[PDB]
């Protein structure tokens, strides 16, 4: 009866991990969208 | 036995729950200050 608390331990670790995967996943996919832009711009500062 | 190797792979689970969910308010806060530029020099190209 230890181990059935223990294993339930990763059976709500295991969505946690997987639920905050998409949650990062997203977040850095809209840092690469926002990272390039700022190099872009960059490039019209100079030129304006 | 069985309640060792479960409670290893759980605790590197709750090393990286906790190294994770430390990116995450990291990550947030490298967006929002990457977020001000992105608002700034955009209304400094225009302008410009």
């Amino acid at each position: 009866e230890a181990k059935r608390k223990l294993q339930a331990r990763l059976a709500e670790a295991e969505e946690t991990i997987e639920s905050l995967n998409q949650k990062v996943i997203a977040l850095e996919k809209t840092k690469q969208r926002l990272a390039t832009e700022v190099e872009d711009l960059q490039l019209e500062v100079d030129r304006a």
